[PDB]
């Protein structure tokens, strides 16, 4: 709570930097400054700050065991905060744009940015472009003479790219691969042959895990100058594991958590998404269940949607989930043990990240 | 012609690199590779390559007067080509996204990408995100151990940001500033008070000049290691001047060039754009002309649009244009003369850039 207020005081400094630079260098007028301040506030705040706060917890962990001057402590914490906000702004970018592509209605308990009456798709698209440019403006401003600058940019960009590739895997997950063709309007799949665990796994590996887990963790290492002190293949394997589970939870909540609690309203059934629920159901259903799933999936019709939920409850998926969670707890503990060998501190940081995720309710 | 085929052979190498990396590192399947190849071809090719080819002409100019080994010549030309393609891919990004926000129908003689039947806004938004990520993937791949890497990235990013800020100035140019408010649906301006030369100038400075002129020119200097050899304040002043004129031509052509020749269809009148034509007309019109302009501007109605064109032809704007062109020829020559002092070669490169622009018909 106190630490989160400190993370937010760094948001305020960053907002101030960005907005004063708009006035001093980009000829902005007060009203457009205001619009951009409100956009930044609306798209970047109100979340859990899980990605940002991870950078900071990684850095705090190394600080407890590493000798530094006070001044250097303070710089390290401040950089971890800036780094954290780069990742939040990056997420803010993805969500503004994602909400347009998913035809979404609510986000963090409010309308999606593009649905604000004075915004619309026309302004929102470019607003999301601005959120991303801001990540880079921050990096070059606050990290210009840090040793980790080049490594951080290069990583940030590879993570952004994988994420965008992931979003392509996601937005085309309901069409048949052999039919993808810019020239031909795309029909929803009728056989659901590509609703498989491996295909699902590729969607999720790219669209969520790099930017939600790999980036904040390695970012925490960069600003700590601690990345040579870990086994990177382990960091990857653990980001990919927890990241996958994180997205599985997102999928279950889309169907089962009231929006009242969730803060977004779920579109996966209507959007015909290759979600965990749809893949898992099709891996256990009998012939008649499959036939009725195929009869109602991917239509915006309330009673079709309700038939899918019923088939999901009947297949007892909220116990396939428990079985999957159980295999994940196993594998995460095992990876944490393997990380303990070169860095107890980073292993603990990961234990904390796993814990925050496992207990997640939104 | 031969040189342009050589620029295009570097596009093919780049396309091949990017697409093989998708297969070897991002788990892509052949059909999505194909979709991305067609997207890249459709959004990046078919233009004039003016921005890309400028990087290359800048570099060629320095090569004629600078001693190098043959191998070093060849590397320099190849880097200028890669650099050029970074700028084309960047433009490709902006146009895909711009066409969505302007509700545009045609581009480079074909439907806008988002209008392809098998694309739609849903895929196009993210496709445009990919085009931009590719610029960075290229830079880090082909320029990893070049001395100019850091300078180039930093410049590229500041230019991208200014451009995005410019696009915000553009997409809000028809509303009153004091009324911009995310919460309130935005009405078109009724007084046209902000349709002024200074306001127009700010739109254009940001949205076109950085990325169309400043970037390719300084890029040509980076890959040549020649940037200390110029007066950068002059490079800026000349990019901003020719860039402004470039956009003025774009505005006139939107109204007056048949789409048959233009390769896009014009939306400025219907979109209520603060174009050069609308600003210039309002700077010379009598009270009754202003009243009738305000009666018909910014409606998608064919006969309202036709009344604006008629008022434009009656105000003899295609002679305000000639007067403006004449002041621009003056000022460009003067800047070229001033550049002659430290680099005849770069001055000549600019003379060529001015020439290609001045003679432009699309
Ligand atoms: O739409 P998704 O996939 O279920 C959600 O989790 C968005 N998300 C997660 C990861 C990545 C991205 C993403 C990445 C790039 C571009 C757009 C979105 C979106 P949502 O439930 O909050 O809508
Ligand atoms: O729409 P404009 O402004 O008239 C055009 O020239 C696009 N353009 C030029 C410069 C910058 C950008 C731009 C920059 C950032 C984001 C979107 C577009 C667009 P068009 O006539 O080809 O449509
Ligand atoms: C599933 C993913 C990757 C998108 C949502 O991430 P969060 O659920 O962390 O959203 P916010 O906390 O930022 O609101
Ligand atoms: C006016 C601007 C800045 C956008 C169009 O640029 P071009 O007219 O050069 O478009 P292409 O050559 O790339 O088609
Ligand atoms: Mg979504
Ligand atoms: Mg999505
Ligand atoms: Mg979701
Ligand atoms: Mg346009
Ligand atoms: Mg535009
Ligand atoms: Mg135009």
């Amino acid at each position: 709570m106190a630490s989160m207020e400190r993370f937010l005081s760094v948001y305020d400094e960053v907002q101030a930097f960005l907005l004063d630079q708009l006035q001093s260098k980009y000829e902005i007028d007060p009203n457009r400054a205001r619009y951009l301040r409100i956009m930044m506030d609306t798209t970047c705040l109100g979340g859990k700050y899980f990605r940002g706060m991870t950078v900071v917890n990684v850095a705090e962990g190394f600080l407890a065991v590493t000798q530094h001057d006070e001044a250097t402590k303070e710089r390290i914490l401040h950089d971890a905060c800036v780094g954290g906000w780069m990742i939040e702004f990056l997420q803010a970018h993805y969500l503004v744009e994602d909400d347009i592509m998913d035809g979404s209605v609510m986000r963090r308990g409010k309308p999606c940015w593009y649905r604000f009456p004075g915004v619309t798709t026309q302004c929102a698209i470019n607003d999301g472009i601005i959120l991303k440019s801001w990540t880079q403006i921050m990096a070059w401003h606050y990290f210009a003479d840090r040793p980790f600058l080049k490594d951080l940019l290069c990583l940030f960009q590879k993570v952004d790219y994988a994420t965008a590739v992931g979003q392509m895997y996601d937005v085309t997950s309901m069409c048949d691969s052999n039919k993808l063709d810019p020239e031909v309007a795309q029909p929803m799949t009728t056989d659901f042959a590509e609703f498989t665990p491996a295909i699902y796994k590729r969607i999720v590996k790219y669209k969520t895990t790099f930017y939600t887990y790999l980036l904040p963790l390695v970012m925490g290492l960069f600003v700590s100058e601690a990345a040579a002190s870990v086994e990177m293949n382990l960091v990857e394997r653990v980001a990919h594991l927890i990241g996958e589970y994180f997205q599985v939870q997102d999928d279950v909540m889309d169907c089962f958590t009231p929006p009242e609690q969730l803060g977004k309203v779920g579109t996966d059934i209507e959007d015909a998404k290759c979600s965990w629920l749809a893949v898992t159901f099709l891996g256990k259903a009998n012939a008649a269940q499959v036939a009725e799933f195929k009869a109602n999936y991917g239509d915006k019709d309330p009673a079709k949607v309700a038939v899918v939920k019923r088939l999901y409850s009947e297949a007892n998926l909220q116990a396939d989930f428990a079985a999957y969670e159980a295999e994940v707890v196993r594998e995460v503990e095992s990876l944490i043990e393997q990380l303990k060998v070169k860095s107890p501190t980073f292993a603990e940081s990961v234990a904390v990240v796993w814990e925050k995720t496992h207990k997640r309710k939104k």
